């Protein structure tokens, strides 16, 4: 037992990280098969970022201007193209460490691991959730651009995120591996406010089930509620509205614990209305929303 | 910017994980060079664990009784010996994926990453701290025994922990890689209570410096304190006494932020005495103690 914010083992992703330099700009790239994926703003200087015309800036770049270094070995660039906000640099060598992989565009509320990198070198790994406002609350300094987010299903890496930007609020924005931003964000040095960050209700409920399984039970009560009654409380506390889809996905946790989903909702309602009165749940003093129902089952069953 | 509980990239450790089976018991082993390290209780059944005589049980085991499987390839066992609470199984093949490594016995208050494993397969990675009472608050199910804790200094893995046990309180106990338990714990199915878990004061202060650097500043006040005045407050709130050594290690963070260590102590004193009044610090509603001063500098500077 015990419950932790666990990231996926990052080995399969570390073997894909490379450094990409263009002019005076260096960031991270993802090497899969004979293609290196990186943010298109690698072709900009901070001077260019104010209002870049990516198509015009790219015309001045040739294959030989993109320096791609895998650890300490230089890759030969034989092609380049722009797909949305990412550059795809065709190299003459397929990565021998390419895992079985997929590119997936995740939904808000879903979780993933980020392998933060600097100059093609991995520094750490942490678990994230794509916020309902399509931002992530990460840890990214200059040079971290091109670091990726991913999930792992046994031997298959599903890449879902590439880091591009930090909002003036300190929150993070980026794209899926096809270069399409999550949310309304553009790759430009301009003030772009993120919307209201709501709490992922289905994840908080999943985490309350993780809590009961691991022994933290003080918050269980004698009450029940309805989806509509619960959503009136969710709306006041800027929680996402809970749907029957959410209830269905909580099914296995409800079955394992014997606590009906609407009974767990009544516990969450009371925790929202009364606070935690100085107590903790799984070592946390706030309601944790960055564990999906899938993460709870995976962690509580020992999936490798 | 942004601040996260970040674990080290686990790739170098995943390449060392193997499965070790003895009789009907299966757990994880660590393959480095031509040696596989695992908990000695691999030779026990749950029946044996009540009061095992490890030396007597081991006499009935030959090299051929220890089945070591690296992913899907079987390793040939050419020797075995017991060192404290670990078994060292000499194999006929050196691990080709052995990183540059060291075995280190960490101090309480120090942090490390755990690669939780089941049947020699990695499931996830998370950041831990060795508690002042020599327990860790991990996430370990049956079959997780033999999972290791480590730190990474560029290319060198310093293994510090091997998981052996779960206390009836749900907290975790284990050994360094020489098989010596941290704390007073023995490898036996017996009630062993852990001592008072105190809060790692130097880590909370380091995390308050991480908070100021990243923008969370509400807790800064107009006060100062002394080491002795602060320790009177630390003792009441079961915080570790702060020493000049702790102040010295906080030196770089004090220099970077311009906030004198004793001024930060006065902020911590007020947070201990008044609570957080419904506010958060780096997305947390409690005072975080599982970031050392080294982790804060490493994360805030981008060390790979
Ligand atoms: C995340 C990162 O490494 N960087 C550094 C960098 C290097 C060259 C050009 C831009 C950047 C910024 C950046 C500024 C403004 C907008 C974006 C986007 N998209 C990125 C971030
Ligand atoms: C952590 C783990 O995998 N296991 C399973 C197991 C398998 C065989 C023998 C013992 C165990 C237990 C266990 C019980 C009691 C004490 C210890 C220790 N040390 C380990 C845990």
């Amino acid at each position: 037992s015990g419950f932790r914010k666990m990231a996926f083992p990052s080995g399969k992703v570390e073997g894909c990280m490379v450094q990409v330099t263009c002019g005076t700009t260096t960031l991270n790239g993802l090497w899969l098969d004979d293609v290196v994926y990186c943010p298109r703003h690698v072709i900009c200087t901070s001077e260019d970022m104010l209002n870049p015309n990516y198509e015009d800036l790219l015309i001045r770049k040739s294959n030989h201007n993109f320096l791609v270094q895998a650890g300490n070995v230089q890759l030969r660039v034989i092609g380049h193209s722009m797909q949305n906000c990412v550059l795809k640099l065709k190299v003459d060598t397929a990565n021998p460490k390419t895992p079985k992989y997929k590119f997936v565009r995740i939904q808000p509320g879903q979780t993933f691991s980020v392998l933060a990198c600097y100059n093609g070198s991995p520094s750490g790994v942490y678990q994230c959730a794509m916020r309902p406002n399509f931002t992530i609350k990460g840890s990214f300094l200059n040079g971290s651009c091109g670091s990726v987010g991913f999930n792992i299903d046994y031997d298959c890496v599903s890449f879902c995120y590439m880091h591009h930007m930090e909002l003036p609020t300190g929150v993070h924005a980026g794209t899926d591996l096809e270069g399409n931003f999550y949310g309304p964000f553009v790759d430009r040095q301009t003030a772009q406010a993120a919307g209201t960050d709501t709490t992922i209700t289905v994840n908080v409920l999943a985490w309350l089930y993780a809590a009961v399984i691991n022994g933290d039970r003080w918050f269980l009560n004698r009450f029940t509620t309805t989806l509509n009654d619960f959503n009136l409380v969710a709306m006041k506390y800027n929680y996402e509205p809970l749907t029957q889809d959410h209830v269905d996905i909580l099914g296995p946790l409800s079955a394992q614990t014997g606590i009906a989903v609407l009974d767990m909702c009544a516990s969450l309602k009371e925790l929202l209305q009364n606070g935690m009165n100085g107590r903790t749940i799984l070592g946390s003093a706030l309601l944790e929303d960055e564990f999906t129902p899938f993460d709870v089952v995976r962690q509580c069953s020992g999936v490798t």
